[PDB]
């Protein structure tokens, strides 16, 4: 019939409670020595299913895995971010539900130099036999014997630089009794609960979610039938391949989940950028004038970096279905973490300051100014771009708009809460374009990630449906793709035109400096002196023979699977070289390098048991093979790797190729007998 019910559903969704959160975290011991924030029977924890029955169901397995990663973030910023403490004069308290609201003062400078703001948790200790003698850390509050955690609610600036600031605690916490007129209490900041809150919301309302039911059964749209001219003239008028304008087509074409998956360098943001192009152009082509909400695309990411990549290649403007440039009215979110004219001047702050002028350099007018501003930028807006989490901000949720297609870039770095987040503005389609061959999003409890929190929606629906592969990369030289390809993609993950030319180094002249070589080190720890030498007299080689020619500055990364040997590596090479190779090599561990890429890069492998083992292998191997763009040197022991298909795979393909070298200390040293002689009997 008429279903108001969305708009009820909205409101639902919109207006979560968070008193049921809070009454379970202002309970919490800030001096708990534990992984877990109580002491429940373990079997209360479960694992994220495949599949869920009902919202109930999800909720009973994600409610736990939340509140013990948001236990985990208490524990870390105790017990390392070294917050600096202050202390409130005390005033009056109010009941509220199961809750007291403290009322108490602080000096705005406090405020400032401390960095609270309302979105702050913070915990109160008494510390009676303290005096201004020592330095007070959150240490003291971590040994204090009657500590209280509360949430800050309001933050009033006054007259005389004060701030009148309103606090939460539990109406059970016997700390009350500690919270007389006019006491002095110690106080120190926590962790900002933001985004713990918006997950929350997104937790708990998911029952009205247009989408609740693909994102319970990790269950995408199947895919409906377009027009082979239709992928034709998007793949011409976008200048995309063929697998990116059949994605762009299926996915705007069809409604509910659809999954793009984007291996390194096959043009995730550039198929995105398309996507927004075709929706914008095929939305706008569908007795007095009625008045129109304008369509709008939600477009997130889980990172500001991702989300600030995205808004400054629209910049350039997007196309329609013949090829023509528009340019849609742009809005980033939320501030940035990095500075930048380009993207600064997309944010609806400075959006709001360009239209408002300098009316109001009186503040009621000033404030009524901006909110007038900011409801007419979002509503002539085309696109709002914002982290996962951005979209859950006021901003957008008192716009009263449904945003019904959200595009997620990076789908595959973060949580399932976090990508279900934008979705709560009355979604009903969203494609998410990621690559699930890397390693999941870091986590900092390790027992909730044990229990699959660090699993994406991405790859949570990737179990059951084929997404739309992007299968052409324009990075890496054609060797350093070849394994890659025929190990991971069937061998069918295809280079760019050129690869070879854009990617030919002048090292790649002298052996064994190749764009893809496998040393085997003739030669149960974690460490390898004899990798470390290999690897030092390789970068000795390619420095003697051509920095006087070119600069190495940014062009090495170094990596390995152990962080004890990168430490054994990172201290070697600084013996050796000394300091000036400091701009020249990065060095990391596979799981530390995962967002970057070098022309250049060296692996240890070192050494080589259960699935979950086998896919954590499958996805370290996927990232480490596909950091470096014109040359790779993989140095390894045969036999101490061979226990794995996987490397033992990749050691008989580099044969197979030509490309593995014997390799000892002395091997590029026709003078050293020793090595020669080792190298000479093999
Ligand atoms: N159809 C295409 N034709 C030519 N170059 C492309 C195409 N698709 C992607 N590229 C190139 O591949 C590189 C990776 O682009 P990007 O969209 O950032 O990929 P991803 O987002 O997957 O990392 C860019 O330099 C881009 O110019
Ligand atoms: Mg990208």
């Amino acid at each position: 019939e008429l279903a108001k019910q969305e708009l009820e559903h909205m409101r639902k969704r919109l207006n979560v409670d968070m008193n049921p959160l809070y009454e379970i975290i202002l309970q919490w011991d800030y001096t708990r020595n534990s992984e877990y924030p109580d002491d429940e029977p373990i079997g209360n924890y479960s694992d994220v299913k495949d599949f869920f029955n009902s919202p109930a169901d999800y909720q009973k397995v994600m409610k736990p895995l939340l509140l013990l990663e948001s236990w985990q973030g208490l524990c870390s910023s105790r017990d390392r971010e070294d917050y600096k403490p202050f202390s409130i004069i005390v005033g009056n308290r109010t009941a509220v539900s199961d809750f007291y609201d403290v009322y108490a003062s602080v000096a705005k400078q406090v405020i400032q130099d401390c960095g609270i703001s309302e979105s702050d948790l913070i915990v109160m200790a008494y510390l009676p036999d303290f005096r201004p003698d020592k330095r007070l850390s959150s240490d003291d509050f971590k040994k204090a014997q009657h500590t209280c955690l509360a949430k800050v609610r309001t933050l009033k600036n006054t007259k005389g630089g004060n701030v009148d600031v309103t606090l939460r605690i539990h109406r059970n916490h016997s700390f009350s009794k500690f919270l007389t007129l006019r006491s002095e209490i110690y106080c120190v900041k926590v962790m900002q609960m933001t985004t713990i809150e918006r997950e929350y919301s997104t937790l708990e309302g998911l029952e009205y979610y247009d989408l609740v039911g693909q994102i319970l059964q990790a269950k995408p749209s199947p895919p409906v039938n377009v027009d082979a001219a239709e992928i034709e003239t998007v793949k011409k008028s976008y200048k995309l391949n063929t697998s990116q304008a059949e994605a762009i087509v299926n996915s705007v074409s069809k409604e509910g989940f659809s999954l793009i998956q984007g291996p390194p360098g096959t043009g995730k943001t550039k198929t995105i950028l398309g996507i927004i192009g075709y929706f914008l152009s095929t939305k706008n082509a569908s007795n007095t004038e009625q008045l129109l909400k304008k369509q709008k695309i939600l477009i997130c990411a889980p990172s500001n970096a991702a989300v600030d990549e995205i808004c400054l290649r629209l910049k350039s403007g997007v196309y329609d279905k013949q090829g023509h440039q528009f340019k849609p009215q742009l809005v980033r979110v939320g501030r940035s973490d990095v500075v930048n004219v380009a993207i600064k001047d997309l944010t609806l702050e400075e959006l709001v300051d360009k239209r408002i002028g300098e009316r109001n350099y009186n503040y009621r007018n000033r404030d009524l100014d901006r909110r007038n501003a900011q409801a007419h930028i979002l509503a002539v807006s085309d696109i709002i771009c914002s982290t996962l989490s951005g979209s859950a901000h006021d901003v957008l949720a008192t716009m009263g708009i449904k945003f019904d297609t959200v595009i997620i870039d990076e789908a595959c770095q973060c949580t399932e809460l976090s990508s279900i987040i934008p979705l709560r503005y009355g979604g009903k389609r969203c494609i998410m374009v990621g690559d699930p061959n890397q390693l999941p999003p870091t986590v900092l409890s390790g027992a909730a990630s044990n229990f699959k929190y660090n699993q994406s929606l991405f790859v949570r629906m990737e179990k059951n449906s084929s997404p739309y592969l992007l299968d052409v990369q324009y990075r890496m030289h054609p060797s350093i793709s070849k394994f890659p390809s025929s190990e991971f993609y069937q061998g069918r993950l295809k280079d760019g035109p050129g690869m070879d030319i854009l990617n030919k180094r002048p090292w790649h002249q002298l052996e064994p400096l190749a764009p893809y070589k496998f040393f085997d080190i003739i030669s149960m720890s974690y460490t390898n002196m004899e990798e470390i030498r290999v690897a030092i007299e390789l970068v000795d080689y390619l420095f003697r023979k051509f920095d006087n020619k070119i600069d190495f500055t940014g062009k090495i990364g170094i990596i390995s699977p152990y962080r004890e040997q990168m430490q054994k590596m990172r201290k070697e090479f600084a013996r050796y070289f000394g300091g000036m190779i400091n701009k020249s090599i990065d060095f990391n561990t596979i799981d530390g390098f995962q967002g970057q890429e070098k022309e250049i890069i060296l692996i240890s492998c070192v050494r080589a048991k259960s699935s979950v083992g086998f896919l954590k292998d499958f996805r370290r191997m996927n990232v480490a093979l596909t950091r470096a763009k014109t040359s790779i040197w993989v140095l390894g022991h045969q036999r101490s790797l061979a226990k794995s298909k996987l490397w033992r795979d990749l050691i008989e393909d580099a044969k197979d190729r030509s490309c593995l070298a014997y390799a000892c200390s002395g091997f590029l040293d026709p003078r050293n007998n020793r090595a020669q002689s080792i190298l000479r009997k093999f």
